[PDB]
């Protein structure tokens, strides 16, 4: 029984089990995950002081607050109607981090949000990777799998197994009703953007440059790029643009939260 000071078991583990706590996919939840999302950014406030900063532990625990600060604004963006896409776009990209996320919770909504808004070929993906991926739990292993969807984007293929089904089975089922008859059929392959990547993915697989992530939608930075003080930290002007008029013309406190946050973090608005 060793000592942990800087209390990286109890940070991860909270991490953990609040990305696979129910109920977490609506815009009631976002103090949950602005909290998470505080108690990370105030962990690495202190590592970089007590200059364990960049070991791994330093640098996993900034992609687990990052993955908090995506999760947070995205409840923010389903407090509005008018976010509604930027909340969406926040599920798409939270699949490049499920090797930290149950990944069946993950695809599941991803492929819900995609639905919702209307963007149905991704939907039809990742809701079948969805269906996939509570087999293969029940299975219990990952064996079963084709990763043929997701062959050139940032969606890691090696995740771990949830030794538990994270969706209740109404909600598997409703969502197997609508991918078989939907499957009668649509065109079935990921978007693409002009870089001829996936357009969630921050590598382009054809040039071989990491995008940025924008700190609104996690979408790769491809053109009006701005840039913040902390190093690394970017979002694209129009995402900005649209959170602030959500901002302006609703007054949303959670939304105003994530904007002092954004400030706080990455050291003054842009
Ligand atoms: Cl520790």
């Amino acid at each position: 029984a060793p000592a942990n000071p800087q209390n990286f078991n109890i940070y991860k583990r909270i991490f953990t089990d609040m990305v696979s706590s129910p109920g977490t996919n609506c815009a009631e939840a976002y103090h949950s995950w602005a909290d998470l999302r505080d108690v990370l950014f105030n962990l690495c406030e202190n590592l970089v002081k007590s200059s364990e900063a960049n070991s791994p532990a330093h640098e996993e625990f900034k992609t687990m607050l990052l993955i908090a600060h995506y999760y947070a604004t995205r409840s923010a963006a389903q407090s509005v109607k008018q976010l509604e896409t930027v909340a969406a776009r926040l599920s798409v990209s939270l699949l490049r981090h499920t090797q930290l996320l149950p990944v069946d919770k993950a695809f599941y909504e991803a492929g819900i949000a995609a639905k919702a808004v209307g963007w149905d070929n991704m939907a039809f993906i990742f809701l079948n990777r969805f269906l996939d991926l509570t087999d293969a739990i029940e299975e219990g292993t990952l064996d079963g799998l084709d990763h043929s969807d997701f062959q050139d984007t940032d969606i890691p293929f090696e995740v771990p197994l949830p030794a538990k089904q994270h969706v209740p089975e109404a909600e598997r089922e409703e969502v197997r009703d609508w991918v078989l008859t939907v499957s009668m059929d649509l065109e079935q392959v990921l978007p693409r953007d002009e870089r001829g990547a996936y357009e969630a993915s921050l590598v382009a697989a054809s040039t071989g440059v990491r995008a940025l992530p924008c700190l609104i939608t996690g979408y790769p930075i491809l053109r009006n790029k701005i840039e913040f003080k902390r190093p690394g930290k970017a979002a694209n002007k129009d995402n900005w643009n649209k959170f602030l008029m959500a901002i302006k013309t609703s007054h949303s406190p959670v939304c105003q939260d994530v904007l002092k946050f954004i400030s706080q973090w990455c050291g003054g608005l842009p």
